[PDB]
């Protein structure tokens, strides 16, 4: 309702399954919702931000959320929006890779909450024991190759080239959605814009086996100048202070464009409306004091990497 | 080479994978051959003899054959061959039917012999505890679903649907040829018509994991009047007793057209090239007598009945 449309306001809402219904429900009851996140490397990065902190804006909403790692699903590889096919990392590296994304997670949550405190989960706890015939037919029948091949994941990819192997990720996800809302009532799935037919495809898999839940994925976050968003010339900004120090952190917002700015303090940050519209005006009126842009700087990395870390930075600066 | 050419004159070869390279390994050592069966009822039919006896020729003529039960794939549906998706089966009941078909396979191969004696074998074995995740990325990397949609069985069903259960069957198979040209030294896979796709993506498989295997298919068997061979008014002729008594078995053959004895006696008999070539004569000269339509359901009913069956059969009628 409100939570909703403030998402709306910020910009956060690319697409929604039904935007009446989920409405609905957000104002009827606290939702158990989730966000899937894949061991793709030993830590976060910047490209995972506004899905997390988007989670944290519903928990604090009263909402119930469930971060996700991807123990299984990080074995076979998503190929939404990759152009080209991904090289399969071995089970002890995504093992150890799950272990530090839980640990980076656990930040932007709140554990102690009596209500809605959040959960981490690791697919890997009901993928890993699956046989394949029990996969093949419990989810499998569910699922035409026509259905699948029309997916913006594949569709992109099939004279790209495309293994089976990433061909049926599609389904796993789908198969986290099942679960999750029969043991969790999760009823809300969000992700990127990439995740739209992983998100439709767990929302299939239900009504099939069910016959009631819903999915948001947040937009592509973009650049004036038409670049890639958290594409640097130093290489990627990590959420590991041991790969991205804060002061590099914190040096990445400060840099923003006066073009962006406006659009990141309303993805990233817990500021308001009114706070925000603010800062505008100020941006308009004196635009050389870089006042939105040292605000950014601040709330994100109190965020990331806490107080202390951003007492560093800004004395270091 | 004598055997290959035989074959070829009986008209039991419709395609090979590499013809001079499969009769010159044939003529040189003992090959291991295998053909699948997957329980789709409980008894093989006359739909199953022609790969059967093919396996029995290629024994006499000293070679090694493996009858794969299909416990596992009886679990998901060869869609080749099959113009609409079907049913799953549970597996209590291709569990047990499994069981009986095992029992009738061994009545056409010898376990006796020495240097080369049959095997039964199961796929549920190798793959019934087999983990998705496994097959996904040890299996599925190998294959592009480019490959797969060109597959006959498959492009003759993406208009009219297939689940993605069915079209992933021909991994499974492929994976069947990989495991027994590992364990049993396998370097040969025969089938029916409708097979190819299947024997070529094991070969695929295969090449693709080791970098030396063939496959040969058996021709779909025809009728001059262009009907359904097999496709009795009656309904299928079983190869189980109590299901196609051996008098309706031998009244079956007996009833064999002029215009289709010859081939039928060609592939499944064990008649010489000669006795076939008299009775083709015997056929022209003498029509009424019906020597080569007796000849054949005599042949045929002691095959697969025995000479005690064959007596009653004939002193029934
Ligand atoms: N598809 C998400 C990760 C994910 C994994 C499992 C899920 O159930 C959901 C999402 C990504 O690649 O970023
Ligand atoms: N595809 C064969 C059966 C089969 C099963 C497993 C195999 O490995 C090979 C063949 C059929 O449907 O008749």
């Amino acid at each position: 309702m409100d939570l909703l449309a403030e998402l709306q306001w910020r910009g956060l809402v690319n697409q929604t399954t039904d935007e009446d219904g989920l409405r609905k429900l957000l104002n009827e009851e606290r939702v158990t919702l989730y966000c899937g996140f894949d061991p793709t490397a030993d830590s976060l990065h910047i490209g995972h931000l506004a899905a997390i902190l988007t989670m944290r804006r519903f928990q604090q909403a009263g909402h119930r959320p469930i971060a996700l790692v991807g123990g299984a699903t990080g074995l076979i590889g998503d190929p939404s929006g990759k152009k080209s096919e991904r090289t399969l990392n071995a089970k002890e590296t995504v093992e150890a890779w799950s272990a530090r994304i839980k640990e980076q997670l656990g930040r932007f949550l709140d554990f102690e909450a009596d209500g809605n405190p959040a959960k981490i989960k690791n697919n890997y706890d009901w993928i890993g024991p699956l046989d394949v015939i029990t996969f093949l037919r419990d989810v499998g029948k569910h699922f035409s190759v026509n259905y699948m091949m029309a997916k913006e994941s594949v569709q992109s990819r099939i004279e790209t080239g495309i293994s089976f192997t990433e061909f049926s990720y599609m389904m796993l996800q789908a198969y986290d959605f099942l679960r999750l809302y029969e043991t969790e009532g999760c009823r809300l799935q969000i992700g990127g814009s990439d995740q739209w037919g992983n998100i439709t495809a767990g929302l299939e898999l239900i009504r099939k086996t069910k016959g009631r839940a819903f999915g948001l994925t947040i937009p592509l976050v973009t650049k004036a100048d038409g670049t890639k968003f958290g594409k640097t010339e130093s290489g990627t900004i990590w959420l590991d202070k041991e790969k991205t120090s804060p002061y590099e952190f914190y040096q990445f917002w400060i840099n923003t464009d006066d073009r962006d700015v406006i659009r990141y303090l309303k993805y990233f940050t817990f500021l308001s409306k009114e706070e925000i519209e603010a800062l505008e005006q100020e941006l308009r009126e004196a635009p050389e004091k870089r006042a939105a842009q040292k605000t950014l700087a601040e709330e994100v990395t109190k965020l990331v990497h806490g107080e202390e870390a951003l007492r560093q930075a800004i004395r270091i600066s």
